[PDB]
């Protein structure tokens, strides 16, 4: 079955993907070659314009992404070519600074080589391939509690964190072969973080908040017409609400919105002021007003549905079906005073796409 | 298979509710009963206790209420009995009264006589009981738009507005065998309505807001055992967001976010500046602030999700299933500062229950 598979989803992506490239005419043959180099060999090899734009097709795919309107300005980055630790190591530094580009964040993907029988080329232990270390000795609670396995595992390995509440975790990632995986070190000068500051209220630097620049997410598969790319690191820029009201409002997150609270000067006693809603308000203001003033992009929530309803819109004129999930697209703060809240979305699952794997620790 | 179905439904109802009120040894007889009474008369009627029963149960399975934890409190009016047009009137003067309880709002409902054979007893227009007209005339907006459609039937039936933004609409409804609905202006003495101030802001009262005290939901439909009480309005009292966040922030409401930004002093210009976000915020603490200070009865959107938890952990303890619809369930601002947000809820639908009707004008 599962080279009917394999030849089922390669037939499927094909077709839709030279169709939207013009080159319906070329369907035939390269449908031929591919029937019998999988016949031959197991599997076959993407050409290089059928792994990048069938990496734009899974990010237009993706029902939970709001920002999906740039789909087609992905930059992807075909390194199938790496066969040592070194390379990969090498070409996750270069994906950092080529995304980063001094603030100008550029959206983009790394694509490592595939499973081959299911057996992983390059295995990838990071979440995100920058991310805040937690830890939790005798009830006290230091850093990001969501990076609290992936910590224990590094310091498993041989690491030690300076237990800061921000302590960079290395990368970690195994290669076929090995037993135990590598892992090196985040050199300072690659990571860009934004100090939280507020536009008015100047002791909101009290709280010596920072986050970093570019999240870039090292964990998920991209699968392209039958193809699992398990290691495929991709970055797009943040919006504001993820950070100021998720990963620092979430209790168990940073837990921030009573220090908020205090630093604003309003009580954090009854539920009827909506101190946390103000809360939360004043310190997603500090998180945009910081990344913009340094120079790091970002975006808000209210531009950002603006911009997936031109992404709606275009779907429709270009004849495709539009598939998304509702329920991660309304933003965590004022969600009623954007459309998507006001609609429905079909959550069907459309291919190419991104989709979760399980984790190699824990 | 209409017998069938009601005898099917009557199977299930009396079988649950007996049981929870401990009454399980009288199922058989109650059933026999209800068998003759079928076959004779081609429906049954429902005893005090098992309407008052039904009535509440129907509110326990009301997957979209986040105020379910007093499901066993309401307090359940059987009108059966009203043949007349000056009955039904008077019936629902008498539940705006008694609900509203000098602003102290009681869980209320009253059940007017069901469908015979789908044929309507008595037929509500009203979407609320108490609720503000809306017009539009030359792209002038008055009052509630959502008013628009019912607002311009009354005025169809010779009820003229004063066309104020806040025009109380009449009661109207149709009884079995008119060809037209009655209407009747609400009295003043019966309706509380609160100014919206805010705790700190002095200037926010020129903006001259105001809402009314209780919302008291009269179109929809109540199903238990399956009989179809098509009239039966029931009333709760209000979570602040209902109002701060919807009724008087809506694009297509009342919209009032930008004069909300200018009378609390901050610019809405920049979506980066999270103007609306405060400005919800700031309405939604002159709301609660409000109905406090006069005394009327509402629960913010915090202390009623840790509410809905309890009403969750008592489901679990009593050994019934929880069913809920998540997209209602979150509030429409700092959805996920409430437990709500990150969990899941099965949408089955159980029965007894409430039911949307379609509107008998438009
Ligand atoms: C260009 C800027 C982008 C913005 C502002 C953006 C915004 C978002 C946001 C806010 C989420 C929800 C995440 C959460 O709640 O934790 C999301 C989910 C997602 N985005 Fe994007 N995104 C962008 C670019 C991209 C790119 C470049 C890709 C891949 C090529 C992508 C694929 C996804 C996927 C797969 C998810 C869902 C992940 C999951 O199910 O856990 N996005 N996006
Ligand atoms: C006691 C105070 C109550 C509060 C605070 C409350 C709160 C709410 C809220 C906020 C909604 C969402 C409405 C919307 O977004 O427009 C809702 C929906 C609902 N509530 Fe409650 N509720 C209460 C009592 C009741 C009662 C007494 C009943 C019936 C006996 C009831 C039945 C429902 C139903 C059927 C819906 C969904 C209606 C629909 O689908 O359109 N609730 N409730
Ligand atoms: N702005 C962003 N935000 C973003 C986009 C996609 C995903 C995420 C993280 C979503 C998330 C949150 C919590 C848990 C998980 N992962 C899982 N539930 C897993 C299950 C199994 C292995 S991981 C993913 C954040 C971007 C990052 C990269 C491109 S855009
Ligand atoms: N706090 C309340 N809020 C509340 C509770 C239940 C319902 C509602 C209104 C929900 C709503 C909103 C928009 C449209 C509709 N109705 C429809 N979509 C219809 C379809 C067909 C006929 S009406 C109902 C508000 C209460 C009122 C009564 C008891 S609690
Ligand atoms: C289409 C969308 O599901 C719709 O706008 C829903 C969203 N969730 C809601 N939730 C509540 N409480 N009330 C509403 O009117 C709505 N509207
Ligand atoms: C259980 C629930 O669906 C879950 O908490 C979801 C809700 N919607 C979300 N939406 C976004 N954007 N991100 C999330 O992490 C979640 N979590
Ligand atoms: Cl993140
Ligand atoms: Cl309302």
């Amino acid at each position: 079955e599962e080279k009917e598979i394999l030849w089922n989803e390669a037939k499927a992506f094909i077709a839709a993907c030279y169709q939207e490239l013009g080159k319906a005419a070329e369907v035939k043959d390269r449908l031929a070659d591919i029937k019998s180099e999988i016949d031959l060999t197991g599997s076959y090899v993407h050409t290089k314009e059928e792994l990048e734009h069938g990496a734009k097709m899974a990010w237009r795919n993706s029902n939970r992404c709001i920002g999906r309107l740039f789909w087609n300005s992905l930059n992807v980055i075909d390194r199938r070519d790496v066969r040592t630790k070194e390379e990969v190591r090498d070409a996750l530094f270069h994906h950092i600074e080529t995304a980063t580009n001094n603030g100008k964040i550029r959206p983009t993907i790394t694509i490592f080589p595939p499973e081959e029988k299911g057996e992983k080329q390059v295995e990838i232990w990071n979440h995100q391939l920058i991310r805040y270390a937690g830890y939790e000795s005798d009830g006290e609670r230091i850093g990001d509690p969501a990076s609290c396995s992936l910590t224990a595992a590094c310091e498993e390995l041989g690491w030690r964190g300076e237990r800061t509440d921000f302590d960079l975790l290395p990368l970690i990632f195994r290669m076929k072969g090995d037993e135990q995986p590598v892992w090196y070190e985040l050199p300072r000068s690659l990571v860009i973080e934004v100090p939280i500051t507020h536009p008015d209220i100047e002791a909101f630097s009290d709280l010596e908040l920072k986050w970093y620049g570019v999240p870039i997410i090292s964990d998920m598969k991209l699968e392209v017409g039958g193809i699992h790319y398990n290691a495929a690191p991709f970055n797009g820029w943040y919006m504001g609400t993820e950070i100021g009201a998720r990963n620092l409002a979430d209790e168990k997150r940073y837990d921030k919105l009573k220090k908020v609270a205090s630093v604003i000067g309003i009580a954090a006693d009854y539920n009827t002021d909506l101190w946390k809603d103000q809360a939360l308000v004043e310190l997603n203001k500090a998180v945009l007003h910081s990344y913009k003033k340094q120079g790091v992009s970002i975006v808000d929530h209210h531009t950002a549905a603006s911009q997936f309803k031109r992404f709606e819109e275009q779907a429709e004129e270009a004849g495709r079906k539009l598939t998304g999930d509702w329920t991660w697209l309304i933003p965590p703060i004022s969600p009623a005073a954007t459309h998507i809240f006001h609609r429905s979305y079909d959550n069907s699952i459309v291919k190419p796409n991104y989709f979760y794997q399980d984790k190699p620790y824990e």
